[PDB]
């Protein structure tokens, strides 16, 4: 089958598109690799970076697809960056008849939005989530699409049923980033309405490329039939896995992404 994938690309960095592509590839999945921003780094570390301005060349992208009858089957969508765009992907997505959209809500963190959104951006990225079957923002990110005021542990039972209140019906809310005790991990909402969690035990450090590499996983998985709750765990073994790795890899430099081989391997084992 074949996966959409837009996102940011960074030419050195080691994040986002550079790495859904081998992922995603590896995961037996024809990826359309849609930037939807081009950068020279990724943003943090290598100062300012030098970016081209997508906003005009998107339409055309969906245009010509458009009129080429291209399909996709499935759909991930990451960084987006600007209220045109989603417009643009939201449409776009809508005319598709998905069996997947998995939605990855990059607003912020730490409490604040990322410089450069505002509220607007929050709104376009309502819109964009509406007919999403899985979204996976962290805790800030709950928080503004929401509207509520961040909470560093926020109630999970009022806050998981208020972002599900967003979505389309049978579709899936999962806050990434929840941590309980020394563990890491992702939250949700199961059949019955019960808050389940899934992690996996918290390494020290901080990573770039994380959340990339989990939503793609989990786009990926979802997409070859497993069902939530075991895509859920093995992602979290996997990221940690990935983490892991890089650790190991006694890097001098702290920007690169997160390391991918062991992921590759696994991906590789699961295929058989
Ligand atoms: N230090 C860590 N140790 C273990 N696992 C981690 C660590 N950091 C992240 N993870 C894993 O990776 C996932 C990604 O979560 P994270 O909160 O980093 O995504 P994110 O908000 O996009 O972060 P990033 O800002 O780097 O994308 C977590 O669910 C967990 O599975
Ligand atoms: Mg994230």
């Amino acid at each position: 089958s074949t996966m959409l994938v837009a996102e940011d690309l960074s030419a050195v960095g080691g994040i986002s598109l550079s790495s859904a592509l081998p992922v995603l590839t590896a995961m037996q999945y024809d990826v359309a690799a849609l930037p939807t921003s081009l950068l020279s780094t990724h943003t943090s570390g290598y100062g300012t970076p030098a970016v081209v301005d997508l906003s005009t060349w998107l339409p055309q992208v969906f245009a010509h697809w458009t009129r080429a009858q291209l399909h996709f089957d499935q759909a991930l969508i990451g960084y987006v960056g600007s209220v045109a765009l989603c417009q643009q992907i939201t449409t776009y997505l809508e005319q598709q008849t998905l069996s997947l959209l998995v939605v990855d809500p990059v607003l912020g963190d730490l409490g604040q939005l990322y410089q450069g959104f505002d509220q607007d951006y929050v709104a376009a990225m309502r819109q964009l989530i509406q007919q999403a079957d899985v979204i996976l923002p962290n805790t800030t990110e709950a928080a503004l699409l929401t509207g509520a005021p961040y909470q560093v542990t926020p109630d999970l039972e009022v806050i998981l049923p208020a972002l599900q209140a967003q979505l389309k019906t049978g579709a899936h809310a999962v806050i990434t980033d929840v941590q309980r005790a020394d563990q890491i991990g992702c939250a949700w909402l199961d059949e019955a309405g019960h808050v389940q969690y899934c992690g996996a035990r918290r390494l020290p450090g901080h990573y770039n490329g994380t959340g990339d590499t989990l939503a793609a996983v989990i786009a990926g998985l979802l997409g070859r039939g497993y069902p939530l709750a075991p895509t859920l765990a093995r992602a979290n073994q996997w990221l940690n896995m990935a983490v892991a790795e890089t650790i190991a890899q006694n890097r001098t430099d702290d920007r690169q992404g997160v390391a991918l081989g062991d992921l590759l391997q696994a991906i590789l084992a699961l295929n058989e």
